[PDB]
């Protein structure tokens, strides 16, 4: 779809299984969710954002819907205020801005 | 113009006189940026992001050019890692997401 942005633009994601809502973030590099919960090895991470660093773990080859397209890549799981799609993901379901 | 995403989101500004770059951010609702001088009153705001929260200047209805567009609106001034327009400015500048 095309999304405006007069709200947060918010789609449903299902990720492991789970069933979530998330941001499409432009100005995320990685996607990031809190209160999942992701099978196998994963490896911790320190990501950086405005206020400072966040811990996570970083699961990688996760699959993932979002707005119903399909897509596979690194998935982080820590303490984030809000879910977030980022580049990594947005690149293999086509998403683009335009003005 | 239309923008991919496989590099960041990256445009050029001039706000307050001063020319920079900023990061096009849909995660993002308000507009913030470092290391500018803008003029008149302001007030201090606390906000949120990964990581924590950041003190900020607050300053409202300034004028700034995003990508040739033109928009006014609020600004944040603090210590942000990278630039970033928010959806305050980006729905003036008719910024949609397509997918
Ligand atoms: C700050 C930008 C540049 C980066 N962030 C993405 C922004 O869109 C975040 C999303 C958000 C919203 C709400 C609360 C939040 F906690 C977070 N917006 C944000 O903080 O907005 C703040 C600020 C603007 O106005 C209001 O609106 C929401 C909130 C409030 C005050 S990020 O989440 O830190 C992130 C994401 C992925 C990622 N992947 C990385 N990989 C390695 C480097 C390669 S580093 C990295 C860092």
């Amino acid at each position: 779809p095309q999304i405006t942005l007069w709200q947060r633009p918010i789609v449903t994601i299902k990720v492991g299984g789970q069933l979530r809502e998330a941001l499409i973030d432009t100005g995320a590099d990685d996607t990031i969710f809190e209160e999942i919960n992701l099978p196998g090895r994963w490896k911790p991470k320190l990501i950086g954002g405005i206020g400072g660093f966040m811990k996570v773990r970083q699961y990688d080859q996760i699959p993932i819907e979002i707005c119903g397209h399909q897509a596979i890549g690194t998935v982080l799981v820590g303490p984030t205020p809000i879910n977030v799609i980022g580049r990594n993901m947005l690149t293999q379901i086509g998403c683009t801005l335009n003005f």
